[PDB]
């Protein structure tokens, strides 16, 4: 009746919440392009809305629910499963159903989501430049203790080039890559020195708007398997700070091979939330 997406099991968020640990009580914001909150396998507490004309609890894209829905989709007899099925979601709308947001509206979800006290943000979005808006919003929330967890980006390896982006090249953000189910990283995902874990992203099956689930490839689903285990780390663990989450998400990584390539590692939120 419930599906079990290959990325839970792969990232050993199973053994943790077989622990009895399922981000209860922590509090995740997605800034994305809404949550169709109505949706039977999600549980939007509250968000706000920075795009004009769309409230924050509809998701006129898809690619919004989709990333909710990796994180925290509710543990029951139907949909899929989230990464930690108990958390306090947030939808904080930034991207408009195209896909697309301004530096101002990411800006404000940012500054939103650490002004109401969020845990974790999560950023399935990027861009080739930054601003120094960004740079200053994510230094904060982070310095504040908050997790910020981000896409590294879908541009493959030019080469030498650096194909991270904004806001995960900065160094309070994470930037997180994208494996398929055999553990290998994906052709789409960014390559750079600033790339930190792999989390799953190709072939993610997940909650898609009008009450349905779908499957989607892209850093986008990388993205929330950390946004979900950092969740899973501080329920278990609620005295630790953002480093010494980040450190344990990144410390206790799998070794797959070149960090050019693959950051620290697979994720493993077993080892990480020891
Ligand atoms: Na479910
Ligand atoms: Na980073």
């Amino acid at each position: 009746a419930q599906t079990v997406p290959y990325g839970i099991p792969l990232i050993k968020a199973d053994k943790v919440q077989a622990q009895g640990f399922k981000g209860a009580n922590v509090k995740v914001a997605v800034l994305d392009t809404g949550i169709q909150a109505s949706h039977p396998d999600l549980n939007v507490v509250g968000g706000a809305s920075f795009v004009a004309g769309e409230a924050y609890n509809t998701d006129g894209n898809g690619h919004g629910t989709h990333v909710a829905g990796t994180v925290a989709a509710l543990d029951n007899t139907t949909g899929v499963l989230g990464v930690a099925p108990s958390v306090s979601l947030y939808a904080v709308k930034v991207l408009n159903s195209s896909g697309s947001g301004s530096y101002s509206g990411i800006v404000s979800g940012i500054e939103w989501a650490t002004t109401n006290g969020m845990d974790v943000i999560n950023m399935s979005l990027g861009g080739a430049s930054g601003s120094t808006a960004m740079k200053q919003a994510v230094d904060n929330a982070y310095a504040r203790g908050v997790v910020v967890v981000a896409a590294a980006g879908n541009s493959g390896n030019s080469g030498s080039t650096n194909t991270i982006g904004y806001p995960a090249k900065y160094d309070s953000v994470i930037a997180v890559g994208a494996v398929d189910s055999n553990s290998n990283r994906a052709s789409f995902s960014s390559v750079g020195a600033e790339l930190e874990v792999m989390a799953p992203g190709a072939g993610v099956y997940s909650t898609y708007p009008t009450n349905t689930y779908a499957t989607l490839n892209g850093t986008s689903m990388a993205s929330p398997h950390v946004a979900g285990a950092a969740a899973l780390i501080l329920s278990k663990h609620p005295n630790l700070s953002a480093s010494q989450v980040r450190n344990r998400l990144s410390s206790t990584a799998t070794y797959l091979g070149s960090s050019f390539y693959y950051g620290k590692g697979l994720i493993n939120v077993e080892a990480a939330a020891q």
